[PDB]
């Protein structure tokens, strides 16, 4: 039936939907700190999310989106390995069952609890439909989480998963702050790569962070009691909604560090 991360519809089985799950820049990989190559002529990240406006948080059976207002250049991307402006839309998890898995990427195969994803669509494209069909067209900041202390900025979306146990469920979300979820240094490595969830498309340019955030025990532990069924129906804890890391192929990660 549909797609999801049970033995039966889960990544091993995508490609019989969506043929592209065996293509050339497929997400995520393996990040070999080792071999990335250190690129002097990359810029710094600009993050521009003083004016962010969240309106709504939603469990769609996967997992649960925050989603912003972008009808105007309010939280904005730019810098770094990207050409334009690129807006928030949309930020995410995916996460384990246990502490040691979690992350979908991963570096020299060290696994994080979690990994956090921030969306965001090239301007130049009119509409977020338009831009994940070009190859330029998705810029994902991916952020690690690790469990030791709280992350206070967190815990307005921990407060509020309750709301949204099952699958279909929504609640009003407005003024939440995304800086409260940056790490101190905006240090990354930067690959082309694609969505992880199906249609899995080609379009994303991946910046994962090198410094990740840490969480507490008792705040992740939250993010798995959420279901991916919907109300009323056999309950199916939200757990392990990571993707394994796929084939690096023709590609080279580069760093902004060295
Ligand atoms: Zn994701």
């Amino acid at each position: 039936h549909h797609w999801g991360y049970g033995k039966h519809n889960g990544p091993e089985h995508w490609h019989k939907d969506f043929p592209i799950a065996k293509g050339e820049r497929q997400s995520p990989v393996d990040i070999d700190t080792h071999t990335a190559k250190y690129d002097p002529s990359l810029k710094p990240l600009s993050v521009s999310y003083d004016q962010a406006t969240s309106l709504r948080i939603l469990n769609n059976g996967h997992f649960f989106n925050v989603e912003f207002d972008d009808s105007q250049d309010k939280a904005v991307l730019k810098g770094g390995p990207l050409d334009g402006t690129y807006r928030l839309i949309q930020f995410h998890f995916h996460w384990g069952s246990l502490d040691g898995q979690g992350s979908e990427h991963t570096v020299d195969k060290k696994k994080y609890a979690a990994e956090l994803h921030l969306v965001h669509w090239n301007t130049k494209y009119g509409d977020f439909g338009k831009a994940v069909q070009q190859p330029d067209g998705l810029a994902v900041l991916g952020i690690f989480l690790k469990v030791g202390s709280a992350k206070p900025g967190l815990q307005k979306v921990v407060d509020v998963l309750d709301s949204i146990k099952t699958k279909g469920k929504s609640a009003d979300f407005t003024n939440f702050d995304p800086r409260g979820l940056l790490p101190e240094s905006l240090d990354y490595w930067t690959y082309p790569g694609s969505l992880t969830t199906p249609p899995l498309l080609e379009c994303v340019t991946w910046i994962v962070l090198k410094e990740p955030i840490s969480v507490s025990s008792e705040q992740v532990l939250k993010f798995r009691k959420l279901n991916f069924n919907g109300e009323g129906e056999p309950e199916e804890l939200m757990v392990d909604n990571w993707r394994p890391a796929q084939p690096l192929k023709n590609r080279q990660i580069k760093a902004s560090f060295k």
